[PDB]
DNA sequence: CCTTCCGTAAGT
DNA sequence: CCTTCCGTAAGT
DNA sequence: ACTTACGGAAGG
DNA sequence: ACTTACGGAAGG
């Protein structure tokens, strides 16, 4: 009703009188308590905030400054969470007293001092970022002299974030007729300096190189369609694993001179312009990509050609230094840092030939300790080996309850305490207080593990999973319970990314509750493998969470262009939108890695291939080749086999085009001669399609009576046909089983790798570009990002599943040097 | 930790010793406060009770009962709920007192005494106003019982409406005859709140018996020729075997009979009255003797034959009472009782199944002997008034006022209420009149006030709703027509609310504007509930689901929604609501059978004249009587000569010429069109289709023809000038027909023995709603057949061209559905 | 004008 | 054993 | 996979 | 409508 101020006011300034005690209804309020306000715009029925400033307008109203809460019902939480907690956001705004409907009360739980040893009215704990969904620790800023009257957090992360982001011109040179010519400015909190090189969009710029792109010839030759009747489910024209919609990568640009102009006598910081010395990339010079397949992917060209660019198109800045001015080598250069290009000869466009770089062109001259890691679910190893890839963690404890993954993983890691039984059964020896197992394996206590990663089982949770108990009793909660005992200061939950969407979100919901509850910092996000260096498709959920002592790690930028098909990372619960931190979006530093750099160089082999230990019969043919061979001499290539298939699935498969795109639906309708007096029958259409219709030459399409709108009929399942009769049968609701059969092209990549590599199966695309098989152990693991010398165990079907199962290293390294930045500062 | 009793234990029991007052962590807890409690299974984060009992067993533990509370999250409101705000349910359980987390503080929040005027720290405290019903999704106000000091140690409410709800479920023998060799006859029994007599008679599912006339079913249709693709070059869409409107897999009707004998056995010495068994006389509908249904057509939905059959059922099926008598017994005229109350049949001849004659039926077959106030509504978006002329076909409500900014509506409301102030401006703006204190407009026309206004009720526009609208993508919800709907509910304060939409209602926006009326309804106070009920199972031959939201003031009693009357295609019987992964379904218990036959197009359309394409005439005579039960509804047993309404849009040639060969037989369309050339009028000539595209998701027809005809059935772009203009197969169907279900239903008829699609705005064949041509004429339907198909009586007037009473008509909420759900608004007006 | 033309998604 | 067979629905 | 269904805008 | 993809059970 009416407003009287209580107490002396505090610092006035120019139009406001700031107080610090007010009365309204009889009521007494306080900077630091809270207000409700009922909304009148939002579906959200309730408003909570807190005060921070009281200060008076020169209009005669009574204003007040508010610091919004975020329920946990309007957080990715949604109903799951605790009623009675609330989350910091960056959500203020000024409003008068009038609104306030009533006075509450909130306090703030902070972590004991011996948090990591426990586990056995309204709050809040931690700070929500709705666009990325994280649960960070509060700030530790206070308020000091003069901001004591209006400090509001809001207030201070938003100045600070637009003021980080906003261009600014730092050291100018001279002004001449009206231009401002700057030598360095910044912006995103990245400082750019002359002679520094800029990454920029493919269309920032073009090449005085003319790229050739004639017209593609439209299907030359008609199809018999008696010899292939099932060619008329390619309509669809598209093609698995295909990098002709792949964006190119970021431009590279050499900063000579940086000029802008000027607004209401001040320097216009807002449109700054950069002139650059162009790069051409191995794939942008006359040898186009043909050329550009045995090179380095950051062996750059210089040149001296010229393009005019805005300073708002820059992406990043990158480090380019000449060959020769090295003071270290090549690789360790390049395996030094990110970002990090040279180059050796530059290019001229005209005379299209390679000479020796200008001087101008030349620079100037012209121990972390290792996080205690347990890793739980470990395979055979590849998310603690992309761990050890980033020097951030001895992975010195292992639970894997299969045994050839057990011992795949000790081949790996000989100084690892590897446990082959279940978790819920290790986790009750270490709650009974027990020191060691039966076999005399030490158990890890509290304080030991610094560091929890695993990937639960996505059996459940995968999309091709047909026939989807409870979730206190799912490995994930077991998996929590480790989380919850041991209290690492790090902890890394890896599935599948129909992890983030499986019963309606409910899982990835109770999971980030349950780190929220333990006083943990949380978030999650789904990462592409393909984006981090592999020629795989792999989308992966990852639920990140750190210690409230610690720093919550950001999520990793994307080093690799890749088909923006399978870079959908978005992930929509409670019709809100949730995204990662990534920042790239379009293009990236690096090309995309395709199946040629993945399996060139391995020797070829016939069907069914055993000798598990065969020699090379050539060198590294690409980067990555020779990143996972490595540089010292090793002649002996292992798991290279194949599996045996029977001899109606190898004349499926010699009858398969090697064109790219091709699976069953090229196969001819024919009778082959297999061994002795076999023959591979032929399949025969007698039922109508009604969907499909009839074919050209008047044949029917149907191969059951299911096709005709009748009952399957038993008896008419044809057997021992080279199509196979279950593709045609059930095709129309399956996407004409697209893939099955199916090859790899050699410009293309890898569907996801899964535990057992079958063209029958639903992602069955596992055939040899060229040769007659499919796929190899060692080619699973090439595509996985698997090193060489990295060893399995078992049969044929041990290792292929072993190799499934496991988190690309690429991709845990990625992760793993993001968590690296927080061991810092 | 420690819990210790306080004081004395009062009424102790032979296992228990009941408390009041106990104290756990130091801390007073009483019978009647509220706690809180910690789940282990729920996805729920806390549950939320209040203690009844404080009982110590004998075992040594310490029990307490806890009536559960609700969180309006886990309510139908869902994240929209006040989070303050809590309901009770039917939700109790005993438990230890080691699961009390905390003691948590829940006031109640009654209605003011001056509610209907209305509408113009200590961390957080919970209220409730209300009880809820999980399974019928329905806000109810709380009981008034209150505990009696002997029911005072655990007077739970929830296991009082448990054990009153499975007594009066539970099956009882009330009057037994004689036992003989271990078996009871009984002679009166009762279920359901509902009392059974010997003589009485009962319904009973159609699979509890047959008859003695043998229903053969032979031969099913042959092949009856291969299709000439050339001629009828897009037959091969119909493929699917689907016929819309068709009432094949229509169940039968309730099977009633005669209960004559009740017997059943024993157990533990007593009557085993869980396994009741009943012999009746078997009673013949008049389409199960050999007359089949082609001798029913003009019989009453109500008239039954005798017959002395036997058969044995078991009492657990019965379904219901219904009233049954002889035609000679009755004090009044037969239409005078069968207009006299609900479940009432009659016969006045016997079947015999051998003779297949009608006789006089025996002498043991007979019987022994051988102001309510009319509510003041105001009706928003009233149209021509088929919401309020079923409101008055149940003498519930004289609908005082009208809102309808449509002006033919508004003046075809005029006619069919001449004692209504209809109101033709913008229900925004005469709500605004009425606050500021006007008391007429500038048209002299007196504005409700509060208190004149004791129902209020509406059907806003559908059109942004209704699944065919295309570019649905305004928000602002609260500015959407139907808050202010609610505004006006909100500022008159009804004792009575009624809103009318279609059944997509509740799935529109992901659910939430039915989350956030509801929550609206909620706030003021409002008992309230929803459901989706089928227009055809009350009268009428047309599928019509709609999404009826009802309330109800917290001094009156919220009704239930109307028990089927008709028997319909289960097709169109999917009443279900999903909301938020929870299920919920109206208080409709009949789910398989219904009590009448299922109300088709021959007993809707048969006695109308024979009319060309294009009539004009709004009034011609009958050429003869009513010919069905339905139509002598309509047209009343009084001489009305004249036919009003049954005129029918002038097609343009080319259509006409379309509809001309379009055949008769039942779920034939467009696809059953020919490839030929015709005449038309003038001498325009109409062309045929020309197929020059391969179709690669159909193929090639078995001509080898194609079946493409523009560049995108070959996966390319739209290639205009590919348009083919003046075709009698039209183009633009086989264009887009692949993702649209091949337009099923466009140039589509219905059948006689079927029923209609949903009544529309405008009858066009081309549209997606496209089944609108006369089952044997060359014509769309008329505006007769369309008011018939709504329910309308023929003595109903409209007004306007054939457009606008066309729009009248199709808007309109079908009078024997708002008839359906009077009744029930009746039921509450007592007691 | 009006005759044609045609992104429901949500259920079931 | 291992070769065939196939209710994702959820997204975009 | 199919079936529902108080339609509206684009095209001459 | 159109593509995704740490598959599992029915069968020979
Ligand atoms: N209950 C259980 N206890 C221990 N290990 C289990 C288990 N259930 C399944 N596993 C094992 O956990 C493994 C997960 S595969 C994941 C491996 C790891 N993320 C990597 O990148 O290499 C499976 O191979 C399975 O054999
Ligand atoms: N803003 C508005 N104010 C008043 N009437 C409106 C309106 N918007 C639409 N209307 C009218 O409301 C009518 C709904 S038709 C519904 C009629 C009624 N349910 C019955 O059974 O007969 C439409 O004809 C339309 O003309
Ligand atoms: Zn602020
Ligand atoms: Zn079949
Ligand atoms: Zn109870
Ligand atoms: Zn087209």
């Amino acid at each position: 009703d009416r407003i009287s101020w209580l107490g002396q006011p505090m610092k006035i300034e120019e139009n406001r009188t700031y107080y610090q005690k007010v009365s309204i209804d009889e009521e007494m309020l306080e900077v630091g308590d809270c207000v409700s306000v009922i909304p009148d715009d939002s579906s959200k029925p309730l408003y909570l905030a807190r005060v921070t400033a009281l200060w008076e307008d020169k209009n005669g109203q009574m204003m007040f400054h508010a610091h919004w809460f975020c329920a946990g019902t309007d957080t990715v939480l949604g109903a799951t969470s605790d009623p009675l907690e609330l989350f910091l956001v960056g959500e203020c705004e000024n409003m008068q007293l009038s609104y306030i409907h009533s006075k509450v009360k909130v306090i703030y739980k902070a972590p004991s001092e011996n948090w990591a040893m426990e586990g056995g009215t309204y709050f809040f704990q931690l700070w929500y970022n709705q666009e990325y969904a994280r649960f960070e620790s509060p700030p530790k800023t206070q308020p000091t002299e003069d901001n004591k009257h209006k400090f509001c957090l809001s207030c201070i992360r938003l100045a600070e974030l637009r003021q980080k982001e906003m261009p600014k011109v730092l050291e100018q040179i001279e002004e001449v007729d009206g231009r401002v010519y700057c030598s360095s400015i910044t912006k995103n909190g990245v400082v750019y300096r002359l002679g520094d090189s800029v990454y920029l969009p493919p269309e920032a710029f073009t090449f005085n190189i003319k790229v050739a792109s004639p017209v593609k010839r439209p299907k030359k030759d008609p199809v018999n369609e008696t010899l292939y009747p099932e060619h008329y489910r390619k309509y669809s024209d598209y093609i698995k694993g295909s990098n002709l919609d792949a964006p190119e990568p970021y431009r590279i640009g050499r900063i000579k001179e940086i000029h802008c102009g000027k607004k209401k006598g001040k320097v216009n910081e807002a449109d700054i312009k950069l002139r650059l010395y162009k790069f051409y990339r191995p794939e942008n010079t006359h040898r186009s990509y043909n050329g550009s397949y045995h090179t380095d992917i950051n062996m750059l060209y210089w040149s001296d050609e010229e393009a005019v660019v805005n300073f708002s198109d820059v992406q990043g800045r990158c480090t380019v230094e000449y060959g020769e001015d090295l003071l270290e080598s090549i690789q360790d250069y390049s395996q030094g840092g990110p970002d990090r290009f040279y180059f050796l000869e530059a290019y001229n466009s005209k005379t299209k030939n390679f000479e020796d770089p200008p001087n101008h062109a030349r620079s100037p001259g012209n121990k972390l300790p290792k996080l205690r890691t347990l890793d739980v679910f470990s395979g055979c190893g590849g998310l603690s080996e992309g761990f050890h890839q980033a020097g951030i963690s001895e992975t010195l404890w292992a639970i894997e309850m299969w045994d050839p993954a057990a011992q795949a993983f000790r081949l790996n890691n000989p100084g690892t305490t590897v446990f082959t039984e279940d978790c819920n059964v290790l986790l009750k020896l270490v709650m009974a207080g027990e020191v060691t197992n039966s076999l005399g394996q030490r158990l890890p206590q509290k304080g030991d593990v610094e560091m929890l990663c695993g990937g639960p089982p996505c059996q459940g949770f995968s999309g091709m999973n047909r026939f989807n108990s409870k979730f206190k009793n799912s490995l994930v909660v077991s998996f929590l319970s480790y989380c919850d005992y041991y209290r690492p200061r790090f902890f890394l939950l890896e599935n599948v990314r129909n992890f983030v969407s499986y019963r309606r979100s409910m899982v990835l919901k109770l999971t980030l509750r349950c780190l929220v509850r333990m006083g943990y910092q949380c978030t999650f996000g789904v990462l592409q493998a393909g984006q981090y260096g592999v020629a795989q498709t792999r989308r992966r959920a990852i639920i990140l969470a750190a210690a409230p002592g610690e720093k919550l790690p950001l999520f990793p930028e994307p080093l690799h262009v890749f088909a923006p098909r399978a870079c959908q990372l978005s992930v929509v619960v409670d019709d809100k939108k949730f995204v990662s931190n990534i920042t790239r979006l379009s293009s990236g530093p690096f090309r995309t890695i395709t199946v040629r750099d993945t399996m060139s160089d391995l020797p070829e082999i016939q069907n069914g291939a055993s000798n598990s230990e065969i020699p090379y019969n050539g060198e590294p043919l690409s980067w990555f080749q020779r990143q996972l061979r490595g540089s010292h001499y090793q002649p002996i290539l292992r798991d290279h086999i194949c599996k045996d298939m029977s001899p109606l699935v190898a004349a499926r498969m010699r009858h398969i085009p090697l064109f790219p795109g091709s699976d069953w639906r090229d196969l001819p309708n024919i009778q082959v001669r297999l061994g002795d007096g076999v023959i591979a029958h032929k399949l025969q259409y007698t039922f109508h399609d009604v969907k499909n219709g009839y074919s050209s030459t008047g044949a029917l399409r149907g191969v059951c009576s299911c096709a005709e709108g009748k009952a399957c009929d038993p008896e008419s399942r044809q057997f021992s046909t080279l199509i196979p009769w279950c593709l045609p049968h059930t095709g129309n609701r399956h996407n004409h089983w697209a893939g099955l059969y199916g090859r790899l092209e050699w410009d293309g990549f890898f569907s996801t790798t899964v535990t057992n590599p079958e063209p029958m199966g639903k992602q069955g695309r596992v055939l040899h570009p060229e040769q007659h098989r499919v796929v190899s152990v060692r080619e699973c693991a090439r595509s996985q990002g698997f090193p060489d010398s990295y060893r399995f165990f078992g049969n044929i079907l041990d290792r292929h599943r072993q190799v499934g199962n496991a988190v690309p290293p690429p991709l845990a390294k990625a992760i793993g040097l993001e968590i690296k930045l927080c061991l810092l500062s």
